[PDB]
């Protein structure tokens, strides 16, 4: 016989303990034990547990199976998250280490020591139950999809209905569940106080976020109104992607330098600077025919609870001292003396606000909707699916993603309904409420491209990345250092278990996993560009490329467009989401009370604000960037490269608060200790 000491790690995570029955089988080289009882003892939450259990003689262990009876008449919550298993057998000069970090449910099959690939030399029986384990993947994970025209999700009705190891954890349920128990509350309060105010002010709205726990006063409260700062916000708010180096004037966007000459002051006319790269632009046409809440449906000329966006041209000017200034808007597409072009230089100063107003409009929607929603959480939604469905557990790829793929199938699931469903959160605070949010979500992923993901060559792309004729791009250059450390973490990782490019081409799961996504996830349907997705990986720099992009937008991209919607929503007139009038179609017009009348309402404010401070609240058992401390790697050389990555983003934090020290104000949303791993709210 053989004497086998057994130690089990549950996980710290609520209700990671268990009182099942639990047994463990032990297989070898010479065959396998019974069924052995865990029985004396407790397994908490947290807890390292140890057994002595004798039988047969295996040899050389090659994996385990642990069983549990799935509790009794009393227990509540028989499920059990084991971090990993550790045995020693009397026999073997050797310690087997099983790392799991995964619900047991009622079967749970581990193999011992570092992660492998498909055709890395394994026991014959390792083969076949990673076989079985891939097989029954693809039982539970299932795609599905809200349209032809959208990116493919996971099949579930409810959260409840999601497999345990995509739920949220307990922590963040309840973290969710309170947020939005603390808005109804807030919300209620709020309503009281503010019940019978005559809304006449600007600075009205400031009551709307004081009873709120924001982290702190929206940044741009005591400043929005600025054009510096209103132009600041194309570069580090909360929508920093769709600025982009204007080289020539677009053909219906006729700004003369006539226009625009009173906001130069470097020397030189409008021709000169565009030419200097100190011109810059937005142009949000995506938005033309959009359908918002109540029936107006944009058209190239403008238009012809009724809700209203825009699809405006905007141009932007970095003046003498570096900042970038606003210097011309166009509300709508089609340009004419009923669409004419704005500048802060009008006659009555309130048209230009209501300019800005505008701006800020599409902006909103075109944030929340396809820079927030579509291209971060619902397009990567289909590569979490995808590593769930074709990479086995064992597989190092796997073990990669596990902490950057949680959450974002858990706040989907709920999302579809409660975010985008029928008289959800977009239908009460987006112009684009109603209906015509999906379909403008639609419009925008027959655009998507996965090099879209890849910032340092859409940077590049944009003509943003030239800190001498754009700078104060905060945004853009902590991503940047970011972006670094985590394609070198990366590729480091990939050396270790990939030793070359035919390793890549032999390792079916990989290739099972980008074909998925290729196929089944950003399906090239009628109408859609090419999604840019791999049918297969060639080499391993391909596949460092599409892992980069993945990880970089799990996190932080989904951190730089999130959690800044405190400092850019959080007072209402900074970033307008809904507006309530048409656009004017002459000069003259504009008055403070017609301005207050187009805003969004007192209530429509406040759910904005509800809504930001729930998307924006951090759980309390939060993961961040580089926090690998619930992985399951074993692999020394992939420990080492962990500990190198770990001091690069350590390194890249000091960095940005030395740099935030000389700010006006500081850039603080990619500091490494601000980034979830993932993108789970
Ligand atoms: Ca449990
Ligand atoms: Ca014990
Ligand atoms: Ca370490
Ligand atoms: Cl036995
Ligand atoms: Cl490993
Ligand atoms: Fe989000």
């Amino acid at each position: 016989h053989a004497i086998y000491n057994v130690e089990v790690e549950t996980g710290d995570r609520e209700h990671a303990g268990t009182d099942a029955t639990i047994t463990i089988r032990i297989t070898g080289a010479k065959g396998r034990t019974d069924y052995l009882k865990l029985d004396k003892g407790s397994f908490e939450a947290g807890s390292k547990e140890q057994y002595t259990v004798q039988g047969f003689d295996v040899g050389d262990i090659q994996l385990i199976e642990l069983h549990s009876d799935g509790g009794g008449y009393w227990s509540g919550d028989p499920d059990w998250f084991v971090n990993r298993v550790i045995i020693i057998s009397s026999t073997q000069d050797r310690v087997y280490s099983f790392p799991c970090f995964r619900w047991v449910i009622k079967d749970m099959v581990l193999f011992p020591g570092e992660a492998t690939l498909p055709f890395n030399e394994v026991p014959a029986i390792v083969s076949e139950q990673r076989q079985k384990e891939l097989e029954q993947r693809k039982l539970t994970y299932q795609w599905d999809y809200v349209s032809d025209d959208m990116p493919g999700n996971i099949k579930a009705k409810t959260h409840d209905d999601l497999p345990r190891d995509v739920q949220f954890t307990d922590e963040k349920s309840r973290s969710y569940q309170e947020s939005r128990k603390a808005a109804l509350v807030n919300l209620g309060i709020g309503s009281l106080f503010t019940m019978f105010e005559n809304w006449d002010s600007y600075d009205d709205y400031h009551i709307l976020y004081r009873n709120w726990i924001l982290g702190g006063t929206p940044n741009m409260a005591d400043r929005w109104h600025e054009d510096r700062w209103f132009g600041y916000q194309f570069l580090n708010g909360a929508n920093p992607v769709i600025l982009t180096r204007c080289d020539a004037l677009p053909s219906n966007f006729p700004v003369t330098n006539e226009h625009v000459n009173a906001s130069l002051d470097r020397g030189k006319n409008l021709d000169e600077e565009i030419k200097d790269g100190h011109i810059y632009i937005v142009d949000f046409k995506v938005l033309v025919g959009a359908k918002s809440y109540g029936g107006p449906v944009l058209e190239d000329i403008g238009y012809k609870d009724i809700r209203y966006c825009a699809a405006p041209l905007a141009l932007f000017y970095v003046n003498k001292l570096g900042h970038l200034m606003p210097i011309a808007i166009q509300i709508n597409q089609e340009p004419g003396p009923e669409n004419p072009i704005w500048t802060p230089h009008e006659e009555n100063e309130h048209d230009w606000m209501m300019a800005k107003f505008w701006l800020g409009v599409a902006e909103s929607n075109f944030h929340q909707l396809n820079t927030h929603l579509l291209r971060t959480h619902l397009t990567t939604e289909s590569f979490a699916l995808s590593t769930w469905r074709n990479l086995a557990s064992a597989h190092p790829i796997f073990k990669l993603l596990q902490p950057h793929i949680y959450g974002v199938l858990a706040i989907d699931t709920i999302g579809r309904k409660e975010l985008i469903g029928s008289g959800g959160i977009v239908d009460q605070s987006l112009s684009l409420g109603g209906g015509g949010h999906v379909t403008f979500m639609e419009k925008c992923f027959k655009e998507v491209n996965l090099q879209d993901y890849h910032l340092p060559n859409a940077l590049k792309k944009r003509g943003v990345d030239d800190p001498s004729k754009l700078p104060g791009f905060y945004y853009r250059d902590d991503g940047l250092a970011l972006w670094e450390a985590i394609e070198t973490f990366i590729g480091e990782i990939i050396a270790i278990f990939y030793k070359n490019d035919d390793d890549v081409k032999r390792d079916n799961e990989i290739q099972s996993w980008i074909y998925d996504v290729h196929k089944n996830g950003w399906r090239v349907n009628p109408g859609h560009q090419d999604h840019g997705v791999p049918a297969s990986f060639e080499s391993r720099e391909q596949l460092k490329e599409v892992l980069t992009s993945l990880v970089f937008t799990f996190s932080c991209q989904h951190a730089a467009v999130n959690f800044s919607q405190k400092d850019h929503y959080g007072f209402t007139p900074n970033a307008p989401a809904i507006l309530r009038h048409p656009p004017p179609k002459k000069k003259g017009e504009a008055t403070l009370q017609s301005i207050l009348s187009t805003l969004p309402s007192k209530s429509q404010a406040a759910k904005a604000i509800a809504t930001v401070y729930i998307l924006t609240k951090f759980s309390e058992d939060e993961r961040y960037l580089g926090n690998y401390s619930a992985t399951a790697w074993e692999d020394k050389d992939a420990l080492d490269a962990i500990n190198r990555f770990q001091d690069k983003l350590e390194d890249i934090s000091k960095k940005i608060k030395q740099r935030n020290e000389n700010l006006e104000v500081p850039y603080i949303y990619l500091l490494p200790e601000r980034i979830p791993n993932g993108t789970a709210i």
